[PDB]
């Protein structure tokens, strides 16, 4: 009745969206906020308001842009979601998992998502990448995983194995060309934690995320990945580091949203550079 | 509306199930999935489909079995539960709750688990048995603990104490069983971490569960313990190690609900005559 | 449909509230169980139950009492919260707020909360106070923090900072009446971890809250403080430590509710007087 994210009703979405432009895409992806630019490059673009999809869910409350949008980078041809959905504004398993089906159902094998994020490992700093290699999802843990709920057979198994959710070959790709770019220097590995949010971490929950071994935190992406790996569709997420929170609490200052957008305003060429040629280079 | 698990419900429940089967049970068990040929076995039984009973939860979504299972096992009177539910299906608080206050009106004074589980302690090898000794509810800390909800006096207090939830000589009998037995070999006593679930552990979430010294995790149990202790019934839960998730993450092996299966299949005999001299032996 | 935390609904509320009394209150106070004998002594008071207020909570499943009093304490003019909401009763993220934003609408410039906790921090006993300097949030963490929903934009931002959540000069002036009154040997400082409840923490629990660097633990409070924080009120929060729980599992001794409340017996007095000077010094 709120619609769920079964496969009658992706198949819905898809036949709409299908009928609407003339792309079967080969990737997916999921852009962090100010770092959009690469969705207004895409060639020959069709761009399709989710108000005007069947079962794509109600994003009226909230506001602001909420478009998918179809076309080619790279000579690739792509499906990116323009305005994400995120679990902090109350959007349920059902509503975050149905574009992802929907995706899968049109064809794409690969998702790339980028998002912002906190430093907690102390080698990191502001306006470095991490390309994250693995997950604490502390929702899961505590029975609100974006799976929980009756398994949707034709996607996938009742009981996912993550231990590969975050494909070692895209790892390799997106640094080897970090290097050939020489901004290797900017480029990390490591451990996202997923704080549900929408308060940032407080100094006492950095300093446990230290203790436990995260080098990263965020409020975005894990449910995404996890619902990709469920129905087969391998994964590279990036994060771009805002602030180092350990560092921050030391010295008592404080992490606010307008900060954390000028970040993503001085790295959002050099990131679109680099995702464009990802896609140019990804493996069929 | 949902229908809460209270006193006036769980006795319409308890009066049906009265009135169809003539046992009154001093015993209730719960079984892990490949684990439940015991309940085959019962003498004289009377199978009654969950969907018969008044205020039952409504299993038809997820399939597959559903029935109360009434009769004697070793000379005692016993109530099963034959496919279990877990809350990552999507079942509420009340829906978990309402069975086991049932058992209580029917007179269960002692609860028996059994449950599959990851294993995260080095000395845990695949086929190996974990007494439960206490556990982290990672849900319950994060405010999905199944007793959120206004509190049923008439079946326990606001605020339950968890010191003594799993019954220490119900630990010493049972182990004693696997001396005289001569597999105590097999027989290890552990905290058990609750992962929500549905998706198995990753590395890096297995290796958080060493670090915070957890021996075991899976993704029950733990809410059917604390309605059992809320309203005063002793218990005693099993696991049985599937494989070692340390171990896996180390040498980069998955985990699958097959191989899951498999390991069921290799003890399920033994831990039914094992369970069975258990329930022979309980303390009157 | 639930009522929504939002502006106008709030505007409801205070507009009836600010035409049955004629107070405009500059404080506003939230007292744990068996610690709310200065509502009692609040002057030329008047007393209004939640239920008559417009968009008020509904508590009749819970019962017991629930009012909204305002007068003076210390010739300042206060508003008080008598019954406290918890999260474990299961009131919704907008229930709990909607009276704190009333509170600012009121002109609430500076919120005072205590409450009864567990101690984990050896240097804790029973009958201490702790002036909590942050917190641990778990429900956060899991994806049920207080804020999630849509923003209510006129009350604060998307994303808030919880850096300075608990005001240190008012941690300094409760420290130093403590020391006025020669009663600071009770009067320790502590990081607070929120358990959902209503369990109390297993020994398990308490032991992994102490190796997160935790030294209290209780079910309340931080939802209060984080909408507080969103608005711009000024917080000290205190507990008052019933027990520890890291010397009582050593010693295999449990935790009661009946024992709770003695605590709180035996620290009422002291802390009426303590918050009612704290009240009087404060600065405008
Ligand atoms: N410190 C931080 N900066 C940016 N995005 C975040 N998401 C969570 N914590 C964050
Ligand atoms: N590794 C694992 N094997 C079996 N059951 C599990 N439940 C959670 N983790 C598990
Ligand atoms: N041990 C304890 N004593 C009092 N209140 C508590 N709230 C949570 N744990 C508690």
């Amino acid at each position: 009745t709120p619609v769920v994210a079964n496969y009658e009703n992706a198949s819905m979405a898809a036949d709409y969206i299908k009928r609407v432009s003339n792309v079967l895409p080969d990737i997916g992806i999921i852009c962090g906020s100010g770092l959009g630019k690469l969705i207004e490059e895409i060639e020959e673009r069709k761009v399709i308001p989710y108000i005007n999809i069947p079962n794509f869910p109600k994003t009226t409350v909230a506001g602001h842009v909420g478009n998918l949008v179809l076309g080619s980078v790279g000579g690739r041809k792509i499906v990116a979601m323009q305005g994400r959905l995120h679990m902090y504004e109350g959007y349920s398993n059902q509503e975050i998992a149905l574009p992802i089906r929907v995706m899968k159902l049109l064809g794409v094998r690969v998702l790339l998502i980028t998002n912002l994020a906190g430093g907690i490992n102390r080698k990191l700093k502001s306006g470095d990448f991490v390309l994250i290699k693995g997950h604490i999802n502390f929702p899961g843990l505590g029975l609100n995983n974006v799976l929980v709920g009756p398994n949707q057979d034709e996607f996938g198994p009742r009981f996912p194995d993550l231990s590969n959710a975050y494909d070692r070959l895209l790892q390799q790709l997106a640094l080897k060309i970090a290097q050939e770019n020489d901004f290797q220097d900017l480029v990390h590995e490591g451990v996202y934690a997923f704080n549900g949010g929408p308060t940032y971490e407080s100094p006492d929950e950095s300093n446990m995320l230290l203790k436990l071994g995260c080098d990263v935190v965020g409020m975005s992406t894990v449910p995404e990945v996890i619902i990709a790996c469920h129905c087969g569709i391998k994964v590279l997420a990036v994060s771009l580091i805002a602030n180092n929170s350990i560092l921050d609490a030391e010295n008592d200052v404080s992490i606010n949203h307008e900060k954390v957008l000028a970040v993503a305003e001085k790295r959002a060429d050099l990131l679109q550079m680099w995702f464009k040629e990802i896609i140019t280079r990804l493996p069929l």
